[PDB]
């Protein structure tokens, strides 16, 4: 068999009571011979359940925590109030249990969930807490799309991670991780190393997500078979786009379909992207991480030439604006990359080039180091407004996450979105240049439970490149 069988998270609906019970516990996994790896799951020891969730239906999610540290647990690219994201705010201490009372009101996607814990988001998500929400919704349901969960509608989890000597999760939050991010020599395909899967012939619906710290990817066919991009952070685009390259960013999901119809065995691969510290082995070259083997077996889906209503983006004419000015110490930045050189070589770079010595407040916005006391701003519910979020003078991948809500990208990095990222996303690309997003808060938050935006580079939002604000 050689190639080990990809493993489906099990799916989890809301029981009788309307509740999902999570127990953040302690595990292992086997990654390298002779040691095993001490890790961290929900439900598991390692990443988490599909949480299948209706829309419209109420559900009570209760996490435990099973650790012997406190953890948080964000529930990314959901449009719920404040008061039930959980973040630095919302600290779930060892053996305790907090309730997080969700009533889903989006269109259907492939959301996630991981911990927001301060200062510690970079070290727990890869520690291996994690996991997925799978809505659906009435329009979507209506679609030919592949539906058999773990058969042809089936989940891509991918990450990178580093072991040290011991085995043990090589996890560092030095002068180097603060200005390029985590990054490892090991890339798992939901915590296995290139898993295989064997799916019907017809059309196999891929649900993306890349769980990298600090990884972009760059997701393609061995074989050059065109990838059909059905689906983006927040929901299904209004028509299907046909791509034979899928860059995503770190907290992305892109739902894909493959034409599996002709019965031939492929690959998944993940092309070298220009991005510091990115360019070393096993990522130096086209590296596979997911083998299609097609059954003799069929299914009665189709790629529909029409997917769901994508409204246009509204012209939003006096609205409010807020800029947003990721910034990064120039000092510790350099030091950074002088030690990434010296200790990984001049591949490290990919081809490329107010203080403080204080790594961990090196990276801010709006001139801070995210203060939880001190939210930037108000904005009134329900309201549309235009935030630009800029990394100039800063050279550095910055995926601009946001909660609470689901946006329209009207710039990305100074030209319009793509395709596919034109959809509902809920990360907008910020690499040396600035970008512009439509938001919309429908649902409220306190200044006891605000929202945030941050990079989702884990590494620079440790170090302080994130911002609260209220809803109210
Ligand atoms: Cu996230
Ligand atoms: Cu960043």
């Amino acid at each position: 068999a050689e190639h080990p069988t990809l493993p489906i998270p099990a799916l989890l609906t809301p029981d009788a009571a309307g509740k999902i019970a999570l127990n953040v516990q302690t595990g292992s996994m086997k990654w390298k011979a002779g040691m095993q790896t001490p890790t961290w799951g929900i439900n598991g020891p390692l990443l988490g359940p599909a949480m299948r969730l209706q829309r419209g239906k109420d559900v009570a999610i209760n996490v435990t925590n099973a650790l012997p540290e406190a953890t948080t647990m964000h529930w990314h690219g959901m449009e719920i109030p404040g008061t039930s994201d959980g973040g630095p705010q919302a600290v779930i201490e060892p053996g305790k249990m907090w309730t997080a009372e969700i009533k889903v009101d989006q269109p259907a996607t492939t959301a996630w969930f991981h911990p927001h814990t301060h200062g510690l988001t970079g070290r727990q998500v890869a520690m291996g807490l994690g996991g997925l929400i799978i809505i659906d919704d009435e329009e979507s349901t209506k679609l030919p799309l592949p539906k058999e969960w773990g058969v042809d509608d089936v989940p891509v989890i991918l990450q990178d991670k580093r072991l040290d000597a011991k085995g043990h999760i090589d996890y560092q939050l030095d002068i180097i991780t603060a200005a390029v991010g985590w990054f490892g020599d090991m890339m798992l395909t939901n915590g296995t190393v290139y898993p295989q899967h064997l799916a019907p012939r017809g059309w196999l619906r891929l649900r993306f997500l890349n769980g990298c710290n600090a990884r972009s990817l760059n997701l393609a066919t061995s074989d050059g078979r065109p990838l059909y991009v059905v689906g983006s952070d927040g929901g299904l685009l209004g028509e299907p786009v046909k791509l034979t390259e899928l860059p995503i960013l770190m907290g992305e999901r892109f739902e894909v379909l493959v034409d599996t119809r002709d019965g031939k065995a492929f690959d998944i691969i993940t092309l070298p992207v220009k991005q510091m510290g990115m360019t070393l082995p096993p990522f130096d070259r086209a590296l596979p991480v997911l083998h299609i083997q097609p059954t003799l077996k069929s299914n009665e889906a189709k790629l529909p030439d029409a997917l769901v209503n994508m409204p246009a983006v509204p012209a939003a004419d006096n609205v409010k604006t807020r800029w947003l000015q990721l910034m990064m110490d120039p000092q510790l930045d350099m030091m950074g990359m002088q030690m990434m050189m010296q200790r990984y070589g001049m591949a490290s770079m990919a081809g490329m080039d107010s203080a403080g010595y204080d790594f961990m407040h090196g990276n801010k916005i709006n001139g801070i180091a995210f203060d939880m006391a001190k939210p930037m701003f108000d904005v009134k519910r329900g309201t549309y407004e235009k935030w630009t979020i800029s990394g100039e003078g800063d050279m550095m991948l910055h995926p601009f996450h946001i909660h609470g809500t689901q946006f329209r990208i009207l710039s990305e990095n100074g030209k319009p979105p793509a395709a596919h990222r034109s959809g509902w996303k809920d990360t907008v690309r910020v690499e040396g240049w600035r970008s512009e997003v439509l938001v919309k808060f429908d649902h409220e938050a306190p200044k006891e439970r605000a929202y945030m935006a941050h990079c989702h580079l884990l590494e620079h939002e440790d170090t302080g490149m994130m911002m609260s604000f209220t809803v109210s």
